[PDB]
């Protein structure tokens, strides 16, 4: 009932809202008909390591929406303190900081944000977080070799 399809309305509304503004150089909708699942994209911010770069993601809204948050990963490579292999991110609304006021758009800005500015204190990637905190020039060199190797 209304309840029991709080979550899919809701997920409505969020596309909506984001197709109705764009947000700048991402986007993000449902895969086929399902609307728990989602595939997303955000350009390499300008004047970043990762400028030019496209990465792909992939987003999975749980049962309770709003209540929980999305399950996010990368599926395209990315050298970042805060994202591993696996493309799974430590970002804190992701986890602790998830509040039912958040959308599928402010998770992409806060994606872009981290992108622009890692938070070395808390990696998913320890070699990434050291370089990036003793040599931000090399990690810049080697972040963008990276997405020249795999987001172009």
């Amino acid at each position: 009932g209304a309840m029991g399809s709080m979550a899919l309305k809701r997920i409505h509304k969020e596309l909506n809202d984001l197709a109705r503004d764009p947000p700048a150089q991402c986007s993000a909708g449902p895969v086929g008909d399902d609307m728990f699942h989602w595939q997303a994209t955000i350009m390499g911010p300008n004047d970043s390591p990762y400028q030019g770069g496209v990465f792909f993601l992939t987003i999975h809204f749980p049962t309770d929406y709003p209540f929980k948050p999305p399950k996010v990963a990368f599926t395209t490579r990315i050298y970042h303190p805060n994202i591993n292999s696996n493309g799974s991110i430590c970002l804190d609304i992701l986890r602790s900081q998830w509040s039912p006021a958040l959308t599928i758009s402010k998770v992409l800005l806060s994606i872009c944000s981290l992108l622009c500015d890692p938070n070395p204190d808390d990696p998913l990637v320890p070699e990434i977080a050291r370089i990036y905190k003793t040599d931000r020039e090399k990690y810049n060199r080697i972040a963008r070799e990276w997405t020249q190797k795999y987001a172009m």
